[PDB]
């Protein structure tokens, strides 16, 4: 269709305007110090590049398993590789956790369905492989980004639903999540139409690439639709009113009330500055409002991993 | 119009010379060590990358603030962001300073009052967000080179006066400038006709996208026209007769004597060599001449910091 | 002839494709520390780049002299140089060996005689050379990965029998080895056509430049018809049912079998996962698995070279 | 002339060619540790980026002072920079000594005498400003690789003789030459007809180009003939009979012995292998070879510059 590799381009060059953003923050920025990773792994049969991910880990271990952080990426669902967010997971694993990052196979090429079956064999992956090589998958933090928080916010509902788990095509993996973090999400895409930027204005192209018409994936597109009828995690928000897609987190939490769902919020005020933008802790590991950020959000799962160790006679 | 596209299109080829010649200078020099930085944090809501600052600290702090230097790079307010002068920011630094280098948008797009309006903006920002990260604004080094040292001296006097505040549409900021250092400024660029060389041929192009047309601006153009009336911090004048602009540095300082300002000198001979050339001690933080300049300015700024808390009871 | 450049023309874009692919992997993948290299010694008198080796050394050496490794890289003997397997051969001198790395010209420039003569010489430019940088010759480990294995399994064929010395035109060199261990190798070229992929699709191209239409190459191209007849080394075949080529491995196995050729093998399982695919210990140094095959290794030559030294009345 | 600009095209294609075989080989050099530079200083007023010198030190210095060594790189007369042989000069200085390594206008721009006057500015630069940062000019080896060991041999005779400095327009420094080492000099241009390779086939034209036409230049082209009649400083060759350029240290030796020069010699036999190839010592500083080489240089100019101290009661 003209019209359709028309809006196709246009979606292909905000990225790419992104992407140059990206490369000269990263060619800056100070890298976290003391940390080893691992790049690359395949975690399926395919030479196909973003079916791979990073593992990260402090340069010295004090245990021979650290508790795991799974991290999401973001990019609206059309841009980003498993190198994407490195500094963000390096400062994590720095701390003394077990990273994993995955890629993905990004739209128009696959649909959300695609996606989500890229995370859950990435998960999959981890869960045999990951103990061998240092971790702790008793105590996980799953945490996303933007449209990695969208996903990560549907991966962990589908994880607790034999239905949805049908419907995506994927089996559950053999741990649970400790804590779903998620910073600055899209988690409600169906309302990117009702405020202002790029996506928001190609909003029923994002959405038409996400459902890849199957009407199925248009029902469950929204994490106001995979939440009903759960036991979920506890979830934690992070945002602020300079992030650009501060209405999602504000739909977000509507949703949360609504569901009875278990969360915290670190929730930067306006006049925190204007500095503290969409995803700012991930892109700027350094800066202290990110730092603090990072560590309540690790803290928070420090404290809710103890409590489970308590409560299962394991302290 | 036909002659202005062609004199923006050689004023741009002049500014690519000089950035292929920064790029290969970086690329060799020297990095100072033991130094960490912050970067590219939004000074104002706005997604333009030259809204955007550095921060610079010694990587292990003394104390919990460390004294302020503000840095205004040059390039004939047509070139340059908050990289440039990165390995200078990090020199000082070094030293136990807490440094804030800014961009601001450049010439033709914006006008000398936009370039004002950012620095202002930065300013503010530091006055909001600087403290609670290290730095000590009573103690406050203001310093630009060339284009920058113009406007760092028309900051400097902005910063005094209502009138001025209101005619380039800014506030006052809450601190104050302890020591004013500009290094190889052009001050006078009503003045750029009488020497040779590219911004002097093509001085009146750069005098007209200065003043954007605004009679006002053209009636605030100079240093000498901005202090008249006002006082003033103390000033430092680093340069030397092998600057290509030292008759500036000669212009300023008749209107420093016949405006009763205070100020110190560090002007280098021609007989101290062909290589102190404009801007040498910004561009090669490492040489031994430049180490010398460098610690002079922040020995005199210390001197007149010191002062300043013996008289405020406070040493 | 017309499909001859188009065959030539579509192999140089598969290995263009990998050559990305093993660009991406090096500008992420951590280096191993401690070890200092040599590089670019030309071993003969030629200007051809291809006709270079690297050294590598720990950068503490515990002994004047160390056992030594030499490796020969892989890439269908149309691509490579001797950086290619850098990390690897780094990896390898960290542990305490001397390592010396060749280039050697590729098709279709050269057949493999040319390819043979180039790894002899540099081989007998390290029995002048070595010796007195470090190289103890008394226990040298032959190691090759995939089209670098056939190479290597050839060699060590060669050195042993004077009439495949008159064959390839190369003289003996005056050191033996003491084990060879073969990555992945496709030593078996011939059978290329019974399984899928890029080399085996394009097989009967690879096997005419191979030969370069000598009826004595195409004699002599499959270690099974280089094998008859001699005593060799042991050998140590690594590899899995991961890799693309685990057909090759089976085939050399009953090649080993028929011939009572002494082995060890270190075969990864299915099981192991998706990621030990070909070549993985060499691609990637950092991962455990890599770790454990390439420890394996070295620690079969350490027991091998004792034995040998034990033998030889020198404990 | 048709002729003249395709021969310049050809000279330029081999340096283009040599250009990217020096950017490959320093990617992947080992880089000599514990040194500091200092870079880009003009040595006259002049913005030709040519007429810039840089200065190496050992990072932590003995002394307030070091002795001197002052490198002119090679590069065909049409070709290099003083970034050239950096890491070769960053060895050096790693020894113990203070490293000055300059610039100089390139063929066909300029001709000899231009060349040669540059070379003399940066002595005379290092006259008035080494000291203060360093260097020991009572004690001064000079050396040149190639074309310039040529320009080097050159610049220890003009050094000595009125006459000609008053033909090259050049007027003497004010410090000495302790040693003067020739690295596979070519020191004899007007023979470069009688060997083969690129620049001897393009003889004429090198010869023409470094002439610029005058007669003068043509009659004090080659060492040999300004050599006649002075007193001048011990040489040191070096190279050996893998050198390309060897039958130019042939020629060089019997033109020694002819005037009565003091010299000694390191030049490898053949025997020593081939990657001893011309200019080897410069290029890998790291090879065992090239560290005999070079500290065996180091040590002739120390055991020359220690007689000069008890001959001057001052040891
Ligand atoms: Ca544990
Ligand atoms: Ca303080
Ligand atoms: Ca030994
Ligand atoms: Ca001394
Ligand atoms: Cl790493
Ligand atoms: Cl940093
Ligand atoms: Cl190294
Ligand atoms: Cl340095």
């Amino acid at each position: 269709m003209a019209d359709e590799e028309a809006m196709l381009a246009k979606v292909q060059a905000s990225w790419a305007q992104t992407a140059a953003r990206d490369k000269a923050r990263y060619a800056d920025e100070r890298v976290p110090e003391d940390v080893h990773w691992e790049t690359e792994y395949r975690y399926e049969q395919s030479a196909d590049p973003q079916q791979t991910l990073n593992l990260y880990y402090p340069a010295k271990r004090r245990n021979a398993t650290m508790p795991t952080v799974i991290d999401i990426h973001g990019g609206g669902w059309f841009y980003g590789d498993r190198n994407l967010n490195r500094n963000y997971c390096r400062y994590l694993a720095s701390q003394g956790y077990a990273v994993m990052g995955m890629g993905y196979r990004l739209l128009p090429d696959v649909d959300l369905r695609g996606q989500i079956q890229d995370i859950f064999a990435s998960l999959r992956w981890l869960s045999h492989f990951g103990p061998q090589r240092g971790f702790d998958l008793d105590h996980v933090l799953l945490t996303g980004d933007s449209a990695g928080g969208h996903l990560a916010s549907l991966v962990a509902c589908i994880q607790q639903s034999a239905e949805l788990q049908e419907l995506f095509g994927v089996s559950r993996v053999n741990f649970n999540f400790t804590l779903v973090a998620l910073v600055c999400p899209v988690a409600e895409p169906s309302k990117l139409p009702e405020a202002a930027g790029d996506m928001s204005d190609m909003a029923a192209f994002y959405l038409d690439k996400l459902s890849g018409g199957d009407q199925a994936l248009v029902d469950h597109l929204n994490f106001s639709q995979v939440v009903k009828g759960l036991d979920l995690p506890p979830f934690m928000l992070i945002g602020g009113q300079n992030d650009s897609f501060y209405l999602q987190s504000q739909a977000l939490l509507k949703v949360f009330d609504a569901n009875h769902v278990t969360y915290t919020t670190k929730l930067w005020p306006a006049s925190a500055g204007p500095h503290l933008k969409h995803v700012f802790n991930v892109q700027h590991w350094e800066w202290p409002e990110s730092i603090e950020t990072n560590l309540e959000m690790l803290r928070t799962f420090d404290a809710l991993s103890k409590q489970q160790d308590q409560a299962e006679e394991n302290e």
